[PDB]
């Protein structure tokens, strides 16, 4: 039974940002405020807004590496509260973040790092000509899977590349897990809606606000080459910590 | 806009039990499970599972004052997964817990405790003859709001006075919270609907489970007094440590 009366349900707004102000306020600590998301089937799950507070010795080893490698001219790309970007211009280097939550890329700015808002299309002509062109782009925190269907990851990978220097990297992570028979029953809904295997249709849920319906996947290396197939980004190698990998696509002409 | 369709929806379960079941597969540390509150209006509201393994020393002081102050029969009423009940079994203490959640209970019975899965209503059925009488009664966890709204109360409050001992009392918590414009709303909602002031009707949500929908509340001492009117409990005193309170309420015939 669906919860909400006319008058009395929640609204479109930026749950996601919110979350992440709630926690920035009570002090960036975990068990503050937690993110939850609502599949369209109802599958409700939930994480802690605390880590996107964590300093990089408490990140997944994924992103850790691609922290550890990245050079150059950095583009964040949905960056979150900045955790990535922020601690590669302590380092010392030359970064800028991308998110399309207004509350995110606040956050994200009060914590220190230069934030765009904006949908990763939109990068080539929000940007002002003095930024990049970029050599690493970072896509971390289950990147790969946060380019959306195929058409919208080819779109965004596109926008990528007009705004990268001869030369550039991305550097995405990724989820490569099991498939319980629950998500089995998903994927099965999927082909009969002719939606692309491996994609969720999910949205974020805080307090009466209710963000869009956005695409989001665990796509294994082997899916994720099918994807690069047409656009100019090659995937050149990935390294493995259990379920993660980081994926390194090198961009041709 | 509702999220579901006829065949891909939340089925009713229990999604308490599911979390805490998780949470203790896991270690039962924190940021492994979160239980997530969804309100009739859509309002989403997350903890982490974890707050229910937690050891005496992290939890709210006014938990720490009951468990201290417990003596003789305990009854541990909702003991969820177990966490007072324990520290009282650990202690010496004779100790019964009662939770509604089968997989609760389950988990509360691995963890060492012995539990009666039942509503408390049933405890004077259910029970052994050997079970008690009780001289302590534990509603701990924002006890006092877990009561129901003033008729449920009163019911439940009069099934312990049959299982209590003479001289017993309940030692129970709860919150004296400020009303946000946005809780405000939601009781001008439940004036509309002629229901209590001060009771939300919430129900839990995890993956494809959901629970059925109880009332909860923030009851301030003032309203508590109001509902032991008619019942043979008595506000004895009140302390208070910030919003929450532990009350003690005594027995009379
Ligand atoms: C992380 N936070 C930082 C400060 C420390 C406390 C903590 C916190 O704020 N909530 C924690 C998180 O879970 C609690 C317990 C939890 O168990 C449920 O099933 C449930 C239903 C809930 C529900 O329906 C509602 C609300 C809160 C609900 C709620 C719960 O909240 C309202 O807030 C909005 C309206 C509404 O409908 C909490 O333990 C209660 N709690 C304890 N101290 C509190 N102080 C104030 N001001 N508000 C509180 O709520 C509160
Ligand atoms: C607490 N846990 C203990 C072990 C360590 C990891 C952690 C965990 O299990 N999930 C953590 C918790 O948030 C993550 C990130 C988060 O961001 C979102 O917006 C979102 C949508 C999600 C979504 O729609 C779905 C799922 C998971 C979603 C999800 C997220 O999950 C599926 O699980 C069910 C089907 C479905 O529709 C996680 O970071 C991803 N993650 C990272 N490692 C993983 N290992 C496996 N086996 N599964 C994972 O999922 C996973
Ligand atoms: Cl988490
Ligand atoms: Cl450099
Ligand atoms: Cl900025
Ligand atoms: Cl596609
Ligand atoms: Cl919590
Ligand atoms: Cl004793
Ligand atoms: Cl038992
Ligand atoms: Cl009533």
């Amino acid at each position: 039974g669906a919860a909400g009366a006319p008058g009395h349900e929640p609204l479109l707004g930026d749950p996601f940002g919110a979350v992440l102000r709630r926690c920035l306020d009570g002090g960036g600590t975990r068990d503050l405020a937690f993110e939850v998301v609502e599949r369209d089937d109802g599958f409700i799950i939930a994480q802690d807004a605390g880590i996107y507070f964590a300093p990089p010795g408490e990140w997944p080893p994924t992103e850790q590496w691609a922290v550890e490698r990245a050079r150059g001219r950095v583009l964040d790309v949905g960056c979150g509260a900045g955790r990535h970007g922020l601690a590669l211009r302590e380092a010392g280097l030359d970064v800028l973040g991308v998110d399309s939550s207004p509350g995110a890329a606040e956050v994200a700015r009060e914590r220190g790092l230069d934030v765009l808002e904006a949908r990763f299309t939109e990068l080539p002509a929000r940007l002002p000509d003095g930024a990049g062109p970029f050599d690493t782009f970072l896509l971390l925190g289950n990147g790969t899977g946060l380019l959306g269907t195929p058409a919208q990851a080819r779109e965004t990978l596109g926008a990528l590349a007009e705004v990268a220097a001869p030369g550039a990297v991305i550097l995405g992570d990724g989820l490569d897990v099991p498939v319980p028979p629950d998500r089995a029953a998903y994927e099965r809904w999927n082909a009969e809606r002719g939606r692309p295997e491996g994609f969720v249709r999910i949205r974020l849920r805080d307090r009466l606000l209710v963000g869009e319906w956005f695409d989001y996947a665990m796509i294994s290396p082997d899916d994720l080459g099918r994807v690069l197939a047409g656009t100019r980004w090659d995937l050149a190698s990935v390294e493995r910590a259990g379920v993660r990998y980081l994926a390194t696509l090198r961009l041709r002409d």
